[PDB]
């Protein structure tokens, strides 16, 4: 079998280190379709199956229609929405969970098969910090694996676990992110227009309320006007509201996960 894998994470997460450890010399560099940004792909074979890897440029969040130039965030937002992938590997710097897991939450809302890879666990153990990984799986609702991407042996072990999870299929558990009665009803008003898409209608409705360019652009003018009218029905700033809700959840998460 041939498996398609996307790797996504913040800059400095060790995403490139894991990618290189998995593919070695079997890598190519090109361009993303329609732009000049570098496209890095690689492959490896394991236990008779082929693994096809596409690396996404490092980003801190998905596209939210922010004038902040960020061609990379558009590319990663597009890929995370429309690029084929049997699994999205979200590489997270475990020494920096509260910030790194912000995009993790956005990815989880898409409901695409994904796993969270906590990288730099050696740095954590140097800080004498323990992460309750079962609690972390409970809060994220997706497989969570911990390693150091500079350790060849742990990377080799990661291949076996990744291969097993792809053969099993990835079991996702609903993520209890509630944005408050008012915004939830706005998501509810908008969800039917994103039914019958390749991604969660709830996710697309949220991203459209966040003004994700990749979502808004595909809409017809009347659908755009329904989205922009919903946006002004929000009594508060949508960007602040979703950030608050996401970071409030991540504060509860770290409490029950992180111990020194
Ligand atoms: N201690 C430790 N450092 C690691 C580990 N994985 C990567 N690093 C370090 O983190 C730094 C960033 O890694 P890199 O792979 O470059 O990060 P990225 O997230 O791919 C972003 P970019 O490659 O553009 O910097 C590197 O200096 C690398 O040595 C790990 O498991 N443990």
């Amino acid at each position: 079998s041939k498996y398609q894998v996307l790797t996504v994470g913040n800059p400095n997460s060790g995403k490139t280190t894991l990618f290189n450890g998995l593919t070695g010399a079997k890598q190519q560099v090109g361009n993303w379709a329609g732009v000049t940004v570098e496209k890095k792909t690689g492959s490896f074979v394991h236990a008779g199956d082929e693994f096809s890897l596409t690396d996404l440029p490092g980003i801190y969040a998905l596209d939210s229609g922010n004038d902040s130039n960020s061609i990379d965030e558009s590319i990663a937002s597009r890929a995370v929405l429309t690029h084929p992938a049997d699994v999205i590997i979200n590489v997270v710097d475990a020494t920096c969970l509260e910030r790194s897991l912000y995009m993790t939450l956005q990815l989880r809302e898409l409901r695409r098969p994904m796993i969270v890879v906590l990288n730099k666990m050696d740095a954590l153990k140097r800080e004498r910090v323990h992460l309750d990984l079962k609690q972390l799986e409970a809060f994220l609702g997706c497989p969570v694996l911990a390693l150091s991407a500079n350790n060849k042996e742990q990377v080799r072990r990661f291949k076996e676990k990744l291969h097993k999870l792809l053969v099993q299929g990835i079991a996702l558990k609903q993520i209890e992110l509630h944005y408050g009665a008012e915004f939830e009803s706005l998501i509810h008003e908008l969800e039917p227009m994103f039914a019958e898409q390749a991604v969660s209608a709830r996710a697309l409705a949220i991203r459209a309320l966040e003004n994700d360019r990749l979502v808004i652009n595909g809409l017809k003018e009347a659908e755009r006007q329904n989205v922009e009218q919903r946006q002004h029905e929000c009594q508060v700033d949508i960007d602040l509201l979703v950030a608050n809700v996401r970071y409030t959840y991540l504060h509860e998460l770290c409490t029950h996960v992180r111990r020194t």
